[PDB]
């Protein structure tokens, strides 16, 4: 009933009791993508989100189970492409994630400007200004884009957020361990927003053991 | 031997083996003083430390005890200058830090620019541009100038380091409890740095309980 080709297995979703093809080699979700889906605020009703640099699907997966909104996962390469289209159907999500295999910088070509509520991006440069400048593009006034980034390139972000109008609101720091500085940092901005950041707790992702952060462990494993 | 005066009493800086002068009315030092100088990191040997807005001289009495460096506490205020002033008498701290009444726009009247290695601020609109410039403007290359802020204007601040030459480099969130948005932000600045920034380990102040965490008590009790 379900065709699994060469390297692939069929992992498990488990706080969203859902199933997500996936592969050692090709591609793998990382807990970035976990920790973005969590991290973006879904509209009340209704809705549509894009999510840009797709991969496997797993963020229209994760997101899927909590709204009832329409979801465009955007992914260039192919390989990547088929797999979530085949998650998205082994889920029978098919009326809900529209998986496009396409080039991001060329979006536009399909999906109208600023007509989104909620743009995604898990990034695996000067690439990233584009990212942003398409994300910035697909929303409405009012929009919100959440990108992961290393928190290296914070502030450089900041500054092209804004040359784009997107204004950050939320900041959330990750951390290895509760004495290690940030990695990974989420940002939410909403398009043609006024000023003004609200930094949100910090996600600890492991104790000393080494073993998941109950926080994380809600959120793994539900 | 020492006079006490009205409402006042004498605490205990207990990491630190002082004492400190102080009014439940007038002035108490906050945690946010207490983190400033924990957050400092101070020259090797030697050198030339000036806290901008000294209180009750609570930072001077804190970097004394770390470091052999001399101590310039700028207050204004006639009576925290006073309390700062007998405070430091009582420890018998007189030859390392001297306190000091004038006006901070103006306190390059009495200390020349730029021969600082460290300058320290915890504020008590455009004030805060002022005390950014002052700063700026008494550290030598490669000076460090600390403060505490609110996160809210974390990004205006950034801005306005920049604007005088100083670059941010570490910056520490505080979070009142880990479920909490952060309440308070330390800022380090290099004068004349290079850029990037390192997303130090956030402080988390109380416990699901009320009381302080392990980490404030080190900090509180040594």
């Amino acid at each position: 009933k379900l065709k699994l080709i060469g390297d692939e297995r069929l992992d498990y979703l488990l706080a969203e009791n859902l199933r997500i093809i996936q592969s050692p080699s090709v591609f793998s979700f990382s807990i970035d993508a976990v920790l973005l889906a969590k991290f973006s605020y879904l509209p009340i009703r209704k809705g549509k989100i894009i999510d840009l640099c797709s991969g496997n699907g797993i963020i229209p997966l994760l997101l899927s189970t909590r709204t009832k909104a329409k979801i465009v996962g955007v992914e260039i390469q192919e390989r990547l492409a088929d797999m979530a289209k085949r998650s998205v159907a082994y889920n029978q999500l098919e009326d809900q994630i529209e998986i496009i295999e396409y080039d991001l910088k060329k979006i536009t070509d399909l999906i109208p400007k600023e007509r989104a509520d909620i743009v995604t991006c898990n990034p695996p440069m000067c690439t990233l200004e584009d990212t942003i400048r398409v994300a910035a593009s697909l929303l409405k006034q009012g929009g919100k884009a959440n990108f992961v980034h290393r928190p290296e390139r914070l502030l450089d972000i900041i500054d092209i957020m804004r040359k784009y109008r997107l204004e950050p609101k939320r900041i959330q720091f990750v951390h290895p361990r509760s004495d290690r500085e940030a990695n990974t940092v989420l940002v939410e901005g909403i398009k043609d927003g006024k000023p003004g950041v609200k930094y949100v707790p910090p996600v600890i992702v492991y104790d000393e053991l080494g073993e998941y952060t109950p926080v994380i462990k809600e959120i793994l494993y539900g």
